[PDB]
C-alpha cells in the first residue's frame, strides 16, 4: 500500500532517527542526575516521569519500524538489541529484582545502534571476533585444567581462594592480569607450601606468551586485509 | 615598511630563537633549584629575580613576534600555546590560587615549542588522535553506562568507592588499568555481595577487548601510511 | 597383511578418533565434578569408576594405534604427548605422591590432540618459539648476572627476598611484572638502602625495553612471511 | 713482523676465544655457587682462588689482543666493554666499598661479547635505541615539568613521596608503571587534597598515550626496513 510508503518514509526518515538520538541524548543526562540522591528528592518526579516518556517512545517506534520492516527486522542484530534493551527496560519496578531496575540503563547503548559512526566502530571491533575463537577455545581448556589441579592442590587450606573449582577459576584470572600475583597470592603461598611457584611460573609464562600471540593474530590479520585491500 | 624587513630579519633569526633557547634551558634549572628549601633560602632572592627577567623577556618576544606576524601569529597552534603558558605565566604571585604559581612551570614546555626535533615527535604524536576518536567516543559511553549501572548497584554500602557518579568513574577507571582491581576492588565487594565478578569480570574484558585493539588501530593505520607513502 | 589394514581403517577411521573426543569430554565433566565434595560423596564410586574405564581405553588405543602405526608413533610429537600423558595418568593412587594423582588430569590436554582446529593453533604457538631463543638466552644471562649481585648486595638483611640465589631469582622475576615492585619491595629496601633504585630503575628499564622488542620480534617475523608467502 | 702474525694466528683462532667462553661459563657457575655461605665454608678457597686465575687470564689476553690489534682495539665497542668489566673487575678486594667487589659480576657480560649469536641479538636491541631518541627526549621533558609541579603541590605533606624533586621523579616513574598508583599513591592524597585526580588522571594519560606511541614506532620503523630491505 501506499500508507506502507507513508510510514516508511516516515521512519526511514534522517528527521525521525535524529530525533529519537536526541531522544537518547536527553534520557542520558536524567539517567545520570537520577544517581544524586539531592537530585532526586527535589526532582525525581519530573525525572522518572521523563523515564517512563521515552520508553513509550521507543516502544511506539519499535512497534513502528517493526512494522516498515516487519521480518526483516528480526534478521539483524542492531534492531534485536533494540528491541531486547527496550524489553529488558519495559518491564515494571518493584517486579522481580532491582537488577533489572539498573539493566534499563543499558537502553543508553542505542546511542551506538542510531548513530552510523558508532556502529562502524562496534562492527570493527566485532569483525576482529571470529579470528580469536581457536586460542579463545585454547585458552579455555587451559584454565580449566589448571582449575582443577589448583583446586585439588590448594583449596583445603585456602578455601577463600581455591575451595570451588569457580573459586579457582577467579584467583587464576586474576594472577593472569598480574594482580598482586605474588605479594598477595603465591608468596602467602609459599609459607605452606614451599614449592608452589612451579605451579604459577609456568602458569604466568604460558598465558603470557599465548596473550602475545593473541594479539599478534589481531595486528597480522588485519595487516593481511589491508594489504590484500 | 624596511623597519619591518629589519624586525623580521631579527625576529626570524636564527640566533634570536636560539637565545630564548638558552633562556628556557637557564630557567628550566632555576625552576628545579627552586623546590630547594634550602637553596631558596641563600639565592632565593637571585632566583626569584631570574625568573621575573626570564617573563619580561617572553612577554617583549611575545610582543615582538606578535608585531613581525601579526594576525597569522593566532592561527598557529605552537604560538597559540607560546602566548597561553607566557600569560598563564604573567599572573602575579598572591593573587588568586597557588595553583597559578606552580602552573608557571608550565613555560618549560615552551622548549618543545623553540625546538624543531622536539615539535616533529610533538607533531607525530597528535597526528594519531584524529583516528582515535571513534573508539574514544564508544570507550566513554562504556565507562559512563557503566559508572551508572554501579552507583545503582553498590554506592550506598561502598560509598567512598561508588558514592558519586564521579566516585565510580575513577575506580572503574582504575579498575581498567588494573590495580589492584582484585584483592583491593573486587574482593572486598564479594564480601558482600558475592556475584559481583559478574559486573568486573564482563567489565575487564570489555576494555581489555577495546584497548588491543585501539593499539592495532594505531599499528594499522600507521603502516597503512607508510605502505602508501 | 590384511587384517592390518583391517585394524588401520578402523584406528585411522573418523569414528574411532571422534568417539575418544566424546570420552576425553566425558572424563573432562567427571574430573570437574571430581573437585566437588558433595558430588564425591554420593557418586564418588560411579565417579572414579568412570576414570578407571576412560584410561583403559585410552591404553587399549595407545597399544593399537603403537600397532597401526609401529615406530613412526614415536617420531611424533602429539603421540608422544598422549603416551606420557596416558602413562602419567597410567600410575595408580596411593603409590608416590599426591602430586602424580593430580598430573593424572593433564590427560585433558588430549583434546588438543585429538582436535585439529586445536592442534593447528598449538602449532602456531610453537612455531613462534625457535625466533624468541636468542632473546630468552640474552634474557636468562641477565637474570643470572643481576641475581648474583643482588644477593650479595641484599640477601643478609632482607633474606625472604634476596637470601638464596634462587629467592633472588624469583623476587626479580616479581619485579619485571610490575607486580608491587615498589611499594612492596623497592621502597622497603631504601629504608635501609637508600641508593637502591640504582639497582632496579636500570633493571625495570632493561628487561622492559627488550620485552618491548621481544614482541616486536614476533610482530615483524611473522609480518615478513606473510609478505614473503 | 712474521712473529706478530704467529700471535695473531693465535687470538684470531677459533680454539682461543672459544676456550675463554668455558672460562666464561666455568666463572658463572662459580660465581654462582659464591652465593652460598654453606658452599663458602668448604671451598671458599678453592672457589676464590679459581676467580682470581681467570682475571689473569683475561688480563694476560687483554693484553695480547690488545697487541694484535694495537689502536683499533679500542674503537671497537664490544672490546672497550670487555676492557672495562676486566678493569672494573681487576680492582682487589677491601679497597673501595664492596659495591666494587659485587660488580665483578659483570664480567659474566663477556659471555655476550665473546659469543656471535649473543652480540648479533644485543646489535638488534640497540640498533633500536637511535630512533626512540626523541620521544625519550619529549619523555623526560615531561618528567621533570611534573615533578616540579608535583613537589610544589604535595611536597610538604607527603614528604616521603613529594619532598626531594627527586623522590617526585621515583613516585611519578612508579605511577607510570601503575604500580599501586590508585591505593597506594592517589587516593592517600584525595583525603588531604580532593581534586588530586586531575593531576594524575591527565598524567596517567598521557605518559600511556606516548608509551604506546613509542611501540608503534619501533614497530613501524622495523615493518619499514624489513619492506625496504
Ligand atoms: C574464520 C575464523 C578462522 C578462519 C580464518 O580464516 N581466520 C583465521 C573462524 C570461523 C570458524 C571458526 C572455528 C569454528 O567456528 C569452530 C572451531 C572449533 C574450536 O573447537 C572452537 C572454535 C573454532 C576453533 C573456531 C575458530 C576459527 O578461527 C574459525 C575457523
Ligand atoms: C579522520 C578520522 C577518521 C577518518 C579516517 O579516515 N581515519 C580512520 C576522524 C576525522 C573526523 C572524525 C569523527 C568526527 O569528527 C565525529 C565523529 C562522531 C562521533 O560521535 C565522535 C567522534 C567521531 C567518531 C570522529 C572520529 C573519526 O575517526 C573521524 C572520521
Ligand atoms: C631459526 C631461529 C633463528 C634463525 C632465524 O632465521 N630466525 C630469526 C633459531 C634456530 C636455531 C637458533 C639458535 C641455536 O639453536 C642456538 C643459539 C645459541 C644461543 O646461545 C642460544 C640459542 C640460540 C641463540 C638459538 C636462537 C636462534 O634464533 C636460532 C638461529
Ligand atoms: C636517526 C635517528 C632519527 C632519524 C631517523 O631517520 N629515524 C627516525 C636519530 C639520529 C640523531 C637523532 C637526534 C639527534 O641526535 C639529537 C636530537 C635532539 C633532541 O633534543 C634530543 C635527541 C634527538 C631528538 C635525536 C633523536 C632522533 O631520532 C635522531 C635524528
Ligand atoms: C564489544 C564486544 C566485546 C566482547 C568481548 C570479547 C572478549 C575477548 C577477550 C579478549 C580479552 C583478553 O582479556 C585480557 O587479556 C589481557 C591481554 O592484554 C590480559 O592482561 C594481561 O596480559 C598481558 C599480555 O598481553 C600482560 O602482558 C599484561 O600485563 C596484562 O594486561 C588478561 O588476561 C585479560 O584482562
Ligand atoms: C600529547 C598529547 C596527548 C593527549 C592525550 C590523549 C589521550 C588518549 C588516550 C590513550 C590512553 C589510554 O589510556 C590508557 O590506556 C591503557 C592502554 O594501554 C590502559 O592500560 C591498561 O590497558 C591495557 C591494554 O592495552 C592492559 O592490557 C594493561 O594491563 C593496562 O596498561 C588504560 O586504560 C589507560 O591508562
Ligand atoms: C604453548 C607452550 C608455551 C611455552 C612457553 C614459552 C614461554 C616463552 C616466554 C614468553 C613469556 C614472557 O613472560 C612474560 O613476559 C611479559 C611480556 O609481556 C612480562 O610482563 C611485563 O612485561 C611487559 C613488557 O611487554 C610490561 O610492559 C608489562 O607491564 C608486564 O606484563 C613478564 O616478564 C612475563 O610475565
Ligand atoms: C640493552 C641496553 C638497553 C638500554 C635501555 C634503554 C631503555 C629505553 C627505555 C624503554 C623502556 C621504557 O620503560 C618502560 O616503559 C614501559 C612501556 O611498556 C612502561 O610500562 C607501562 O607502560 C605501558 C605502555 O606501554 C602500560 O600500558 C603498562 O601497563 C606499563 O607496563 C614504563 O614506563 C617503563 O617500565
Ligand atoms: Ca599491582
Amino acid at each position: 500500500g501506499s500508507m506502507y510508503l507513508r510510514i516508511t518514509n516516515i521512519v526511514e526518515s534522517s528527521f525521525f532517527t535524529k530525533f529519537i538520538i536526541y531522544l537518547i541524548v536527553l534520557n542520558g543526562i536524567t539517567m545520570g542526575l537520577q544517581t544524586s540522591k539531592t537530585f532526586m528528592q527535589s526532582f525525581g518526579v519530573y525525572t522518572t516521569l521523563f523515564n517512563q516518556i521515552v520508553i513509550t517512545i521507543f516502544t511506539i517506534e519499535i512497534i513502528l519500524r517493526i512494522y516498515v520492516h516487519r521480518i526483516s527486522f528480526f534478521k539483524d542484530p542492531w534492531s534485536l538489541f533494540d528491541f531486547f534493551v527496550v524489553a529488558i527496560s519495559l518491564v515494571p519496578t518493584s517486579s522481580g529484582f532491582e537488577i533489572l531496575r539498573v539493566l534499563r540503563v543499558l537502553r543508553l547503548f542505542r546511542l551506538v545502534t542510531a548513530v552510523p559512526q558508532m556502529r562502524k566502530i562496534v562492527s570493527a571491533l566485532i569483525s576482529v571476533i571470529p579470528g580469536m575463537l581457536s586460542v579463545i577455545a585454547l585458552m579455555t581448556l587451559f584454565f580449566y585444567i589448571f582449575a582443577i589441579m589448583a583446586t585439588q592442590l590448594f583449596g583445603e587450606r585456602f578455601p577463600e581462594w581455591f575451595g570451588t573449582l569457580g573459586e579457582s577459576f577467579y584467583t587464576l584470572f586474576q594472577v593472569m592480569t598480574l594482580e598482586s600475583w605474588s605479594m598477595g597470592i603465591v608468596r602467602p603461598l609459599m609459607e605452606v607450601y614451599p614449592y608452589a611457584w612451579v605451579f604459577f611460573i609456568p602458569f604466568i609464562f604460558v598465558v603470557t606468551f599465548v596473550m602475545i600471540n593473541l594479539v599478534v593474530a589481531i595486528i597480522v590479520d588485519a595487516m593481511a586485509i589491508l594489504n590484500q585491500k
